[PDB]
């Protein structure tokens, strides 16, 4: 079975857990402790070929540099999530990506940048153009999501599979 190990990263409260649980269960959650780590296995077809994803949902809030290193070493593809209604979470995702490239120095690293919470667009603090500009500097896909939408979340997880195969 081709298995892909995906790790979801980003500051506390951006929606890592809500995106993952939308993907797994098709439902949107209202809150969940930031100190929990959870693994999920889930089959997906991407471009009509069945794949198995193991997704690691991280306790991401200010966690110690060596603990982010451990997650990076053992993941194969990374979803980097910020909240478009929280510009500090956008500033925070830059160091996270650069740490991945350094830690994984002998590899091309499949990554996607996600600006989440697009359903709250009247509280938007980060423009689409600013996220797109950063993803263009990183040479990776960019998407704005809401964890309320199962189609957006399915498209996200399909595209990380495609990135992991192209690398
Ligand atoms: N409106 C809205 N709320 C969201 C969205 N994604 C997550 N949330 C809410 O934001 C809070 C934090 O989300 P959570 O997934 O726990 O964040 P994490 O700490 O990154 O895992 C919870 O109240 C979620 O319901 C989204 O796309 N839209
Ligand atoms: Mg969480
Ligand atoms: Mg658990």
């Amino acid at each position: 079975m081709r298995e892909y190990k995906v790790v979801v990263l980003g500051s506390g409260g951006v929606g890592k857990s809500a995106l993952t649980v939308q993907f797994v269960t098709g439902t949107f959650i209202e809150k969940y402790d930031p100190t929990i780590e959870d693994f999920y296995r889930k089959e997906i077809e991407v471009d009509s070929s069945p794949s198995v994803l193991e997704i690691l949902d991280t306790a991401g809030t200010e966690q110690f540099a060596s603990m982010r290193d451990l997650y990076i070493k053992n993941g194969q593809g990374f979803i980097l999530v910020y909240s478009l209604v929280n510009q500090q979470s956008f500033q925070d995702i830059k160091p996270m990506r650069d740490q991945i490239i350094r830690v994984k120095r002998y590899e091309k690293v499949p990554v996607i940048l996600v600006g989440n919470k697009v359903d709250l667009e009247s509280e938007r603090e980060v423009s689409s153009s600013e996220g797109r500009a950063l993803a263009e500097e990183w040479g990776c896909p960019f998407m704005e999501t809401s964890a309320k939408s199962k189609t957006m979340v399915d498209e996200l997880f399909a595209e990380i599979v495609r990135q992991m195969n192209y690398a």
